[PDB]
């Protein structure tokens, strides 16, 4: 409707009130004794999580200065959750330190741009420093360290990842679903699979749930679906001649080809089931090509120079056998040259490495996995189905974690990493003495999320952290165990990449939000 | 509905309320210690940015006749934008200086209409001193000096931007990107090259990614779809008899000549592959013609004398290779002689003076610079989605102002070139007393610009002022450095075109602001 | 509904203020000095304007008895701008004047009947009076002087308009539009031409921009769309056996037609290329004759006596060559007799006495012009589209002016006319004395124009009318010079039209509304 403007010092009180609310919020979920935030929810049920982005999300403030100024924090623990999914709740704490801190300098009469200047050379130089202290982490030990580290120190969590990624590999793919007990469960599959059923339920080679097993069958592929479309006889009896069962993958099969088969299979003719290829034109079309490879077969291009008829029984790929359920289908192991497996995988590394990132390079590792690794599902434990979202979450951070750990190695935690690099840059110094405050300032920042975890244990953060300073390395408190000690050699890791992420992603938001002059919003 | 009117003096104060409110938040982005505003928007997140023309069109007033008054000094910070795109920022303060003192002398019991001249005869002759003034901008340093400037001091832009006008050339086309990494880059395309993917992804030649390359391939370019219009059999033949690769430019190809194709390049027949047309039929169309020139080929007139099979090979046109990928197309030399290139260019001269400009200049100059230049994307590195917007817009800016600077020159920085003209013409004088006033006031108003930079800076505006005016020629104070010397020996450039322009929108829309005897607003 | 009543004085008093509002906005924009009025628009930016009949309509009040006087007085202004697009702020004065002298005599306890007649009496005699002072405006520099003395004493705008009509001629056709510059331009059209571009793109005889040329061509004009309508071979063969080129005019040409025509053009086969009617049916029907008969061609009659083949080479018109351009087609001369260009134009004077005259003759005149005249259009400079209206309505309103001097004469300026022959019918008498205290009042009123012009100057209005009273003939005010001479000596001259229009509508409504004894609106 109509604007409302404020100038100077009352825009950013008004911001910064907003940004406290925001931080204050978060703040509590930060540590081994932080403590959950329950978050209102019009479709059911309310949630109760100790994940800072989540709660960030839901802040919203009737004032519309302060609630800008909460919008603008609220991208800050997004950005970490979308960098690494870990992190977020401290990127917070640091945001909210750097604003504080920063503001206050602003009122001081010093160049704002200038403090921003400060706060990202200082960033600059921390974040290399970061880099030098981070070290390869490759054993499994230290794998579940971070795991059990990120899922509020529990160690089941970190011992079962360490395990999955040790069993799927470097390139498998592991996810998370909520499991039917109240234990924790790991589940690993091994060789192809996907998620269809078989169209004729009839036709069960032996186990019950309708599981079908092929011994030594020829594997079909094709582009179009089957009605009166039946001819394909020749292909069908040459099998028939061969006495092998015949697995079929196509886009639909239909009853009257069906018909014909069940009856085939039972009279001892032939031993034929089929099942739907994986979902949508373009995407059942793409994994069609690794299947007949790695089967040896040959896929039928419709489209292209093939025809239903045309295709001689040496076109179909052979495997030892099959499992068939009617939500599932599984090939145990089809039989395919080695030089044309990697050669389906060496064509993927463009893949791997796309612009879109998200929604490519995941459904395609899939893929990766399937074809040559293994593909793990992690079931979470819980006696209710509030319970369960809180367990699973801390477990997909954990799970995330670990993957930013691997790839770009880790550091001591409890936020010993950013207030042990501040000392190192405390003869860092700018073009001016605004910028000389402002490095000064985001050096201040890094201790916050060290004290933040004190804290929330009910103890003088300040007192802490003067002994941690006093320190060498990685020395450091321990907020779980109440003492002091070497902080990589008690089991407590951060990952280099979620620890400059928080860092970087805080800085820029705030660097921005402290040279506000002047805020536009509607009224009331 | 019920209107509410306002007589005189009461109706030229809500006006200039609402005009200082417009301003007050326009004037603090300007300068090298200017600072950020910060933009509300329902869409999504809040924006932050420094451009004074962005700002100015987000304000709007409570009260209708303040709003009325911001509403018409918006004009000019919009003009100014569409004029050169830069200096927007500058112009409205002009539009300040000028509106708050020529409604002074109205008070004064002036008449308006007189002093609106005086302000009118002061700016035609302004602008000819500043042509005087301006000196041409040839070299990659000042090009760059300039980029620098506009782009808030910042080295790397100016550096980036010279270097891709000296590489693209003068007709050359420059855009601006996001960037994947935290790293501005480069990316300059030679030759001629589309944004169209091959239809076949099954042919690739031999890099990965898609990547098609043909050796001495035939360009054939046509009007018309090809489903079952595989007939062109003997054109096809010719190039297999020829044992050359074929490159194929239509509005569409179906599967049933891309299966045949397939094949047929499989088995080594011919190595053919297919791409899609540029887009549009009036788009595609137009573009086609200059590249079968390029190539030496013939374009297939489906609509006029020609027909899909009559065409003979020597129609095609030739190049000595091609890319090609799922999204782009490219070919590296197509054998043409240099007249048809220059005759397809100077066609091109009415297209490049035309009426519209806006947008018809654009997609013209484009095929322009592929046609006998170059094409070079800018990308820009940030840490976050916001400071990407604020790092990209003053990119543009200075790619702008860089385009301004070459055609019409360069002029002294600061506002120095404005203050010092005011000297010049401190013996102009008009028809009557008014109008001496109104040019004086106009003179008087040329300061400002100047003056605001120093109170950003948070030293006196009029003492520097003081100082700056004592001088001659290009002396006057840099803000950066805090100290007094030759404006164009340090760095400082303005394109003569935006300080120009800013200083005519501002005036035009403020001498008929100064007018306002009456106004006319709906009831609150 | 419900209705509020009033009677007698207290409706008069709320009549007479809601005319006061309307006209006190009025004023402020009469004379050299007269001042601007901002009109709230909605529809996009405000606008600013010094035309009175503009600001009328604008007013409307929130008391409903004041509103009803403003909106009976907003017709005087209005009705005066449809008669000669000028005067509309100074009749609208005269309404002021002659209402608030009336309902003063009224108040007096006189009947308001016969008020009314002694004012309609003493309008007639006034306006006979005009006519006799009214002298011809025929050369240049007179049809100059009202076009500067329009457009706010702009010594341009008359210049640029005298030199239109002098070119044009009499019946020539002029009209304004918006410039592509800051500069004022005039364009003139030399022969036939009309708004239409043509179908084929590809025949373009000689110069850049899609213009063609044809030497020696054959005009040819039909009733019907071509599309395999294409039968008309023996006609098209008898210009090819001719050897000359063909213009081709008709509802629609289609490609079948086209296709044939570019190829039998390209081998130099023909040279001939085709464009689309002026429009409508009926529009583009009426337009033919006079094509055809100005070349001395035959139309083609498909609805009556003739067929697409039924024409000989010899019914073709001819020209000696024709322009043109992708939205424009130009003859430059056709051949034909002037006994039938005349007589062309003979039967246009039926045509041009009608009684529809608005759009009729509007239309009508713009074919007359093109047939044996010119065609003139007048381009307005501005830097800003609001500065650009302004501009192109006074050049408007001088344009309306000069066309009314022309047909009726002209008086001098600055009111002096008015009050001047108001001297001469200071003997006038009525039937009874409330007629002939209603007569003085009307000759008071007429004082009111030339003292608004004064007193929007600053200046005492009674004391120049005192001494412009004392003087004889032409003698009165400069208000620019602020001196007394004679006033069609120094260029200031008023065409009789708007001045005796301006009188007789200001008195018409006066007179009804000043004898309304109650008033009935809607209550509050
Ligand atoms: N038991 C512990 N002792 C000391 N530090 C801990 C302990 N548990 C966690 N931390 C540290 O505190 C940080 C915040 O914990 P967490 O809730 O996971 O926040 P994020 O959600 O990671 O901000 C960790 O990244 C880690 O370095
Ligand atoms: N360091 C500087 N010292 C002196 N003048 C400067 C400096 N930097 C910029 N300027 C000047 O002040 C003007 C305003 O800067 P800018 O923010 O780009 O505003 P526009 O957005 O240009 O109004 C420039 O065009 C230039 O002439
Ligand atoms: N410079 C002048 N000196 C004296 N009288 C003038 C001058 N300019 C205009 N006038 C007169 O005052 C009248 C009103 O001017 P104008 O603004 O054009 O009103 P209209 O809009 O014509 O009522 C004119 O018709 C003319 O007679
Ligand atoms: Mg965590
Ligand atoms: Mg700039
Ligand atoms: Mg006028």
């Amino acid at each position: 409707a109509a604007k409302d403007v404020k100038f100077g010092n009352d825009a950013r009180v008004k911001m910064l009130r907003g940004v406290n609310v925001l931080a204050d919020a978060v703040k509590v979920t930060l540590g081994p004794k932080g403590r959950n935030v329950v978050l209102d929810k019009s479709f059911g049920a309310p949630t109760i999580t100790k994940d800072g982005v989540s709660v960030a999300r839901e802040i919203e403030l009737e004032d519309k200065f302060e609630n800008m100024g909460a919008q603008m924090v609220k991208e800050v623990a997004s950005k970490a959750n979308d960098a690494a999914g870990d992190g977020t709740t401290t990127a917070t704490v640091l945001a909210q330190a750097i604003i504080t801190e920063g503001l206050k300098a602003v009122a001081a009469g010093m160049n704002p741009m200038d403090l921003k200047r400060g706060i990202d050379k200082a960033v600059t130089a921390a974040v290399e420093e970061l880099k030098a202290l981070s070290v390869p982490c490759s054993d499994s030990k230290a794998i579940a360290q971070v795991g059990t580290i990120s899922a509020n120190s529990d160690e089941t969590v970190g011992k079962l990842i360490a395990e999955a990624m040790d069993k799927v590999g470097k390139e498998g793919v592991i996810t998370v679903e909520d499991g039917t007990g109240l234990q924790d469960e790991l589940d690993v599959v091994e060789g192809m699979q996907f998620d269809r059923g078989y169209l004729s339920p009839y036709f069960i080679n032996k186990p019950e749930t309708g599981a079908v097993e092929l011994e030594s069958p020829f594997i079909l592929l094709a582009d179009k679906k089957i009605s009166n479309i039946r001819e394909m006889l020749p292909v069908l009896e040459a099998v028939a001649k061969a006495g092998k069962p015949l697995l079929i993958i196509a886009e639909d099969v239909e009853g009257e080809a069906l018909a014909t088969l069940v009856v085939n299979t039972m009279r001892g003719i032939v031993k034929v089931a089929a099942v739907k290829a994986p979902g949508f034109g373009d995407r059942r079309k793409a994994m069609l090509q690794d299947i007949a490879t790695l089967t040896g077969g040959t896929v039928i291009s419709e489209e292209i120079g093939m025809e239903l008829e045309k295709a001689t029984l040496e076109d179909l790929g052979q495997a030892k056998r099959v499992v068939i359920n009617k939500d599932t289908t599984t090939i145990i192991d089809g039989v395919g040259e080695e030089a044309a497996i990697q050669g389906r995988v060496a064509q993927i590394r463009q893949q791997i490495e796309e612009a879109t990132s998200d929604y490519d390079r995941e459904k395609l590792q899939e893929r990766v996995a399937k074809l040559a690794g293994g593909v793990a599902v992690i079931k979470v434990g819980a006696a209710t189905e509030v319970e369960m979202k809180e367990k699973k979450a801390r477990v997909e951070d954990a799970l995330h974690a670990t993957r930013a750990a691997v790839e770009e190695g880790v550091v001591a935690g409890g936020g010993v990493a950013l207030i042990r690099v501040a000392s190192k840059l405390a003869d860092l110094r700018g073009q001016n003495e605004d910028q000389n405050v402002g490095i000064k300032v985001a050096l201040r920042a890094m201790e916050a999320p060290l004290r933040q975890i004190v804290l929330n244990c009910g103890e003088e953060p300040s007192v802490v952290a003067n002994t941690v300073k006093g320190g060498d390395g990685n020395y450091g408190y321990n907020a779980a165990t109440e003492e002091y000690g070497n902080m990589i050699d008690m089991g407590i890791l951060d990952p280099t990449k979620v620890t400059r992420s928080a860092l970087q992603y805080a800085a820029s938001v705030a660097g921005l939000m402290i040279t506000t002059e002047c805020m536009v919003t509607d009224l009331p």
